[PDB]
C-alpha cells in the first residue's frame, strides 16, 4: 500500500479470521519459474505469485572476484 | 437443500495471473493450532486458513508429493 496505485506486484490480500498467528511468516513457493510468497498474519494472509516478471537487469549485479 | 446455506468451505479465493502452472497444487500450513491450504491455480490462489473447524469427512486427498 502505498500513495501509488498502478504496478506493485501481482499480489492478493485477502483477510481472514483475527486469531493469533505464531509469528508473521512467509512461504515461498517456487513452481515453473514461478515464486510464492505467502504472508501469514493473525488477520489475514498475502500471497503473491510472481513469475519473475519484476526481475529485469535492475542495478546490475557484479560479484568481486575472491 | 434449499437457500439455507451458510456453511460452505469457508475458504477465502482470488483469481489474479493467467499463466500455466506446473501443477494445481496444495501447500498446507500448520502452524501453531493453525492449518492452512493454498490452490495455486493458473487464474488464481485460494487460501483456505483452518484453525482446526472445517474437519469435514469427504474430498479424501492422497497427499500430493510436495
Amino acid at each position: 500500500v502505498g500513495s501509488e496505485v498502478s504496478d506493485k506486484r501481482t499480489c492478493v490480500s485477502l483477510t481472514t479470521q483475527r486469531l493469533p498467528v505464531s509469528r508473521i511468516k512467509t512461504y515461498t513457493i517456487t513452481e515453473g519459474s514461478l515464486r510464492c510468497v505467502i504472508f501469514i498474519t493473525k488477520r489475514g494472509l498475502k500471497v503473491c505469485c510472481d513469475p519473475q516478471a519484476t526481475w529485469v537487469r535492475d542495478v546490475v549485479r557484479s560479484m568481486d572476484r575472491k
